């Protein structure tokens, strides 16, 4: 939502850590200092990689952020993401973060990573159709079946999980950058009509 009046950093964002990248984002002395709403909206963009935040509550309030790094933190719930419509790079790498019901209306992402998160279930992301890039390496995947709805990607990466049958990537036509190494991979039949392969990484497969 929105604040309609000065409030302190700290009020709005509990996580010490947070607030503070909220204070230096703004260029504030403390995480005391009061901010407006106007100066919530001039954030589009979040730098707080391995910045030891274990909770994003009261980023609800930037209605206008359009890139998020958050990789190496303390992250399990992204449910205050839900609104943050403009959201178009999401880098949530290193974090324990399984719910990814909260993404399903960011409908402007083009680029997530959720690498080394413990991830199984993928499937919440059948309602991000327009990602161009995609970064799950170092998980617990093995059923990709939800990404033959992913037919914007360019870029994907599903090294190191568990996968055996890449056939979702059949009509993946757009994709040029392609790793999928340290998986169960046999059958390549996949591949035969992808035409615009420029990376691609099969090795260490262990079948």
């Amino acid at each position: 939502e929105t604040i309609t009046v000065s409030t302190p950093i700290k009020q709005i964002f509990p996580d010490a850590a947070f607030a503070e990248t909220i204070k230096a984002n703004l260029k504030k002395k403390s995480v005391t200092d009061a901010v407006t709403q106007n100066e919530l909206n001039s954030i589009d963009q979040i730098i707080a990689n391995n910045s030891d935040i274990k909770s994003v509550q009261g980023i609800q309030y930037l209605p206008n952020v359009t890139k998020l790094f958050l990789n190496g933190n303390k992250l399990t719930d992204i449910k205050p993401l839900t609104n943050l419509k403009n959201l178009g790079w999401l880098f949530l790498d290193e974090n324990k973060i399984k719910d990814l019901s909260s993404l399903k209306d960011l409908k402007k992402l083009k680029s997530l990573s959720l690498e080394h998160n413990g991830i199984s279930d993928i499937n919440g992301l059948v309602h991000l159709p327009q990602l161009e890039s995609l970064y799950l390496g170092n998980n617990k995947i093995t059923d990709i079946t939800v990404l033959s709805r992913l037919t914007k990607l360019d870029t994907l990466s599903l090294e190191d999980n568990q996968i055996s049958d890449i056939v979702p990537l059949a009509g993946l036509t757009k994709l040029q950058n392609l790793y999928l190494s340290k998986n169960h991979i046999s059958d390549l039949r996949a591949l035969a009509g992808l035409k615009n392969l420029d990376v691609l990484e099969l090795f260490s497969q262990e079948c």
